[PDB]
């Protein structure tokens, strides 16, 4: 038969799909989300074994352990047990296109258990076996028995193992085959791996029983009264004793109950539904669920007979809340929403896609820390505890049927084929049928990447008969097509149209008015996390607050994709595409993340922090105008602290508790502030403060921060007449300057500052010069490889005009004599097979105090690439503990991603100056300097810099973090201008214009001393 | 003005000039200059300016020097945006070239007097025997601007000795989305804080 290479079949005896169920025998344990004992974990303790394709497994595995099987736990991924290896590809499929067929060499895995089931078990009612995920597909044996086949990865596949259990020990086995053709369903960006990587377990059934349950929550027009109705099905012999109580419970509290027997009303002509049975239960002032109040009541529907005799009882969280779309706009309980959502997979840097409750709750703790409230569930259903943390702690919802057919040519080629429909539909209704009943899921999505297809409008038909409660999205095909009710684009830009035929890609703000176009716009994809990037994430937070219709989006995504590998010493490091020999692979694509596999922030998290932000602030004199964002909650938990300081120096703060109403404003008058003894610029800082824990934070917790510039009074004060005077000591090869225990060297050669001493100390480990690239971000690469290049890309721009490879042409370099000091000056020229790129034009005053004041002045070629920056850089002999300086901070923060931080005085462990991006670049900046300390040094000036042991072409040259190695002292890059990072995307240009060097001519510049 | 310091200074091929000056208000520090002048042996003058604004301070019209100049020529010749009048919020219809026009041309009789023949993006300005180079904006007429400024109608306005040059590094937006609220642009204000520009005046 080969099951697996045919469309046609997706399954063999598989049970019908339906929400969670629990069996419970007890109502209170029911109510109370007990343990059920009618339910059991599978989990722990398999028997597995390995065969490149099912031809080779032999047919005693059904009958008996085989001998050379391991022990392993499940669920797992076979891959992270090292059966074979894990493959990183995004769009091209990891297996040869040709449906429905896979190839005859098809890593096959062997699970098998022994296990004990009670005679209690199998004296009445029924026994099934739910295997949560199981990738790609699998069949089923019992005690040797074959019972059933399965298809989709993502959802829970069950079978009657009744008529096949003893009572004792029974023997499971389950070959489950990597590839079959709902494979080709599966094509997500994202590590190919195979197994028993969800639950297993055992459910029992009554015969008479509840087959399936619906839970609807309607509402009046001001949300004051409600009815709650729900739709009970049943399986097993109809008796008119029979009955269903449905109740609920607000805590410990009863709210409402109503009991019925069986039998619905009239559909058609043939009757109605003799199985079923809806109940409807009034609510006055129920008590609404956001994401911001996660209000919840349980309901417990229970089958039991006329005389109060229970069969069983089912259950599970209600939340009261209603979700529409109104003249175009997203509202939840009448109130429009604002999506600051994140994209996330289930990715475990050790575990792979085995995802347990600790990950994800603190995942969501995380996200909730960093003012997230929604996810998206690319690209297809979660493990099922997912949804009950997410009705819990309150976030919004986009459940995605596991539906990605991106590698197809077109993307559509199954999806507008009917004879796929059918796999197609069971990806898209067993989502709904197992799902529907939890809150926080919102809206429902077809799937991801596979073009537009008519399948596509028959499912989303589909949904929106079946449950009319959720709107349904997809982004195939345009985005805006007929298959969707929401304008969800991946990676539109908010002022710049991309024009791509057939699916073009308009600027958001432009798209929402396209003629005919009414409906609300909230990005699937935006702002593309991979390594340095998030440039230009406030552009779109400002044009979401400033559109009604731009309700947000989803960020792509919430954690790199990286794998732990270890070297010989035994040591961890994060691994990437084609780190396993998987091939072809699109090697650090599949880190795109806003944290690390570990959980650790990125910088990133910062900046889409702040953008997310609940409160809002202006400030006008000293008067502050707080607004809120809540749609529900009051600000009870909230307190705002305020702080002036004049260049880092504290001079006043206090605190003022917030409330604010939902959308409300409050004024805050800072009480009269004293003036400053000194020069300088006050700067005010804001930060709202939680004083109480929640379930998802602790006292303390910072929610939002802003900074104003105050007064700022101008230093009109005179240096001071020195002492002393510098000398020269000119000579052939250099220029020497002395003072004191000081000593400055110019190499004549070279026009460069070549060395420094303090004392018998030399300074420099390499000389100071001029630098205008930059080690590459992700974003400057884009797709530019080796077998392909994409000449567009800013790095390939920059190498192709020879950036990387010019060298100082010297064009003066000369010294005089003033009043009080030496001066220096020179000129370089930067050239490339004849070009002149840039020109610096420079010079160095070295006064009686010791100062070098360095001027600089670069010229750049109009016609050549804009440069990834103009600063200057060398190696310093010294290593020192920490860093400190008085600029933006404390986090890596550059010009299109430095909305965050805060300009202060900043003092970190030097280790902290490094980003450790796992494929490296230029990374840890700091913007807006005026005052940085390293050691005996001090620059000042009005800079961006960083300092660490790598230099940039250490970076540049290594692929992955844990081979660098410290170099000898430490490299700084001091920037008079940087180039912004980009991010709208990773794989085209994404600079926006006024982030580029384009200027032409740019001056800086910088003092150096010693304190 | 207020001086806070002036030097001079010789060199190999030259004298330096060093000045810094404090432009005050009631107390406030409002504007910070800061020069050299470098006159070589080549007879080139070369005018290095830095300039700070207080930051509580409104942006400033435009940051530049100016002069009365002694001498009346017939024509002003420049390297830059051109012909007519432009400014930075409204230059795009100029062109950048050698334009040659006589001195009135460079003046813009609007009915109520106000700043204009402004002319943006110039490398090189002549007039007379004087020449500037650089990368500036500039206006050269008969009227001061406190003339200008003190005259509602053009009749009224009297060409003065000499000619008055204004050479900005910077000049500030001149809006009009409206005329009755403040409409300029934020790219167009001198909001930076801390401005830089350089000059060669010279002779030919
Ligand atoms: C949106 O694009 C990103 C690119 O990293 C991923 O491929 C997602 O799965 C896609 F839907
Ligand atoms: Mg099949
Ligand atoms: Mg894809
Ligand atoms: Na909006
Ligand atoms: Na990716
Ligand atoms: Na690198
Ligand atoms: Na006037």
């Amino acid at each position: 038969r080969r099951d697996w290479e045919n469309p046609g079949v997706t399954q063999l005896n598989r049970l019908a799909a339906h929400p969670p169920f629990a069996s419970w025998r007890n109502s209170e344990e029911a109510r109370t989300d007990r343990p059920s004992q009618q339910l059991r974990s599978l989990n722990g303790e398999w028997r597995f074994a390995w065969f490149p394709a099912p031809e080779a497994v032999p047919e005693s595995w059904l009958e008996c352990d085989l001998p050379e099987a391991d022990t392993v736990v499940v669920p797992s991924n076979w891959q992270m047990h090292g059966y074979d290896a894990p493959i990183y590809t995004n769009v091209t499929y990891p297996i040869t296109v040709n449906p429905p067929f896979v190839p005859t060499e098809n890593p096959t895995g062997c699970y098998s258990l022994t296990f004990n089931v009670d005679e209690s078990w199998l004296q009445e009612g029924q026994t099934r076996i739910i295997f949560d995920g199981v990738n790609s597909a699998f069949h089923l044996w019992c005690n040797g028995r074959w019972v059933g086949y399965g298809q989709d990865s993502r959802l829970p596949s069950e079978f009657d193992l009744s008529a096949f259990l003893r009572a004792g020990e029974n023997r499971l086995a389950v070959m489950v085959l990597r590839w079959s053709d709902g494979s080709y369903l599966e094509d997500q960006d994202m590590w190919r791996m195979s197994g028993i990587f969800r639950d297993v377990s055992l459910l029992h059934k009554p015969t008479t029983q509840i087959s399936d349950f619906h839970v609807a929550t309607r509402f009046n027009d001001d949300f004051s009264r409600a009815v709650l109705e729900a739709e009970v099905q049943m399986c097993g012999e109809l008796r008119d004793y029979l009955r269903v109580t449905v109740s609920l419970w607000q805590g410990e509290t009863q709210v409402a109950s109503g009991t019925a027997p069986f039998g619905g009303e009239i559909i058609d002509e043939r009757g109605g539904y003799a199985d079923r049975v809806t109940l409807r239960l009034n609510v006055e002032n129920p008590k609404l669920w956001s994401a911001e109040i996660p209000n919840l009541y349980r309901a417990v529907v229970e089958l039991h007979t006329a005389d109060g005799t229970l069969i069983e009882a089912e259950a599970c969280d209600v939340g009261f809340r209603e979700v529409r779309i109104e003249n175009g706009l997203l509202l939840l309980n009448g109130k429009p929403l604002l999506i600051r959502g994140v994209n996330r997979h289930e990715h475990h840097p050790l575990h792979g896609q085995v995802m347990d409750e600790q990950t994800m709750v603190q995942d969501i703790l995380l996200m909730k820390q960093n003012n997230f409230n929604a996810v998206r569930c690319s690209h297809y259903p979660n493990h099922p505890l997912w949804y009950t943390l997410c009705d819990r702690y309150g976030l919004y919802v986009v459940d995605e049927a596991n539906i990605e057919t991106h590698g197809m040519v077109p993307m559509n080629r199954l999806t507008d084929d009917p004879r796929w429909l059918p796999a197609m539909s069971e990806r898209v209704t067993r989502m709904v049928q197992r799902d529907r009943n939890h809150p926080s899921v919102i809206i429902w999505s077809l799937g991801n990447e596979s073009g537009h297809g008519a399948n596509h409008d028959a499912l989303y038909r589909w949904i929106k008969s079946v449950d009319p409660s959720r709107p349904v999205q997809y982004e195939g095909g345009g985005a805006d097509t007929t298959a969707t009710d929401i304008i969800c684009p991946m990676y539109a830009r908010v002022d710049e149209d991309q024009p791509f035929p057939a699916v073009p890609k308009w600027s958001i703000k432009k798209w929402l008015s396209l003629p005919g176009e009414t409906r609300p716009l909230i990005l699937c994809e935006y702002a593309h996390a991979m390594g340095n990037s998030l440039g230009g994430f406030a552009k779109y937070w400002q044009a979401f607050r400033q559109y009604p219709r731009l309700q947000g989006g989803f960020v792509w995504d919430w954690v790199d994709q990286s794998l732990i590998k270890y070297d010989e010493n035994g040591n961890p490091w994060s691994a990437y595409g084609g780190d396993f020999g998987d091939t072809p692979n699109d090697r650090q694509f599949c880190m795109n993340g806003l944290v690390f596999a570990d959980r650790t922030p990125h910088p990133a998290l910062t900046e889409a922090k702040h953008q997310q932000q609940f409160f809002q602030f202006r400030l006008s004199g000293q008067t502050i105008e707080v607004t809120s964002e809540y749609l529900f909650r009051h600000s009870d938990n909230e307190l705002l602290h305020w702080m002036v300081a004049l260049d880092g120096k504290p001079l006043a703060s206090g605190e003022v508790p917030l409330d604010v109403a939902p959308q409300g404003k409050q004024l805050i008058e800072l009480p009269e502030l004293p003036q400053p003894e000194s020069a300088g610029q006050l700067w005010l800082t804001v930060r709202v403060v939680q004083p109480n824990a929640t379930a998802w934070s602790e006292a303390g917790h910072i929610s939002a921060w802003q900074q104003w510039r105050l007064a700022e009074n101008l230093s009109v004060t005179l240096p001071a007449a020195s002492h002393a005077i510098p000398h020269l000591t000119t000579s052939e090869m250099d220029f020497c300057i002395e003072l004191g225990n000081k000593r400055w060297q110019f190499n004549r050669q070279s026009g460069f500052l070549s060395q420094m001493w303090i004392g018998d100390k030399k300074q420099l480990l390499t000389p100071l010069r001029d630098q205008f690239t930059r080690a590459p971000l992700d974003n400057d690469i884009g797709v530019s490889e080796a077998t392909r290049i994409d000449p567009n890309a800013w790095v390939e721009r920059w190498k192709a005009a020879g950036h990387y490879q010019a060298e100082a042409a010297l064009l003066q370099c000369t010294a005089d004599t003033l009043a009080d000091a030496v001066l220096i000056t020179t000129a370089h020229a930067w050239q490339h097979q004849g070009k002149t790129l840039f020109i610096s034009r420079k010079t160095y005053r070295i006064d009686g105090s010791g100062q070098m004041a360095i001027t600089v002045d670069v010229e750049v070629a109009s016609d050549t690439p804009h440069p990834a920056r103009i600063g200057l850089n060398c190696q310093l002999a010294q290593v020192a503990e920490r860093v400190n300086w008085l600029g933006l901070g404390p986090q890596e923060n550059y010009p299109d991603r430095l909305t965050a931080a805060c300009f202060d005085r900043w003092d970190l462990p030097l280790s902290d100056m490094y980003t450790p991006y796992v494929f490296p670049s230029e990374n840890g900046l700091r913007c807006g300097t005026r005052e940085l300390n390293y050691g005996p040094h001090q620059w000042r000036g009005d800079f961006q810099f960083n300092i660490s042991r790598y230099s940039q072409q250490q970076l540049m040259e290594t692929s992955h973090r844990h081979l660098l190695h410290a170099e000898e002292g430490t490299w700084l890059n001091i920037d008079g201008f940087h180039m912004g990072i980009g991010g709208d995307d990773s794989w085209s240009p994404s600079v926006s214009a006024e982030f580029q060097l384009s200027a032409g001519r740019y001056h800086y510049q910088l003092v150096w001393c010693q304190k």
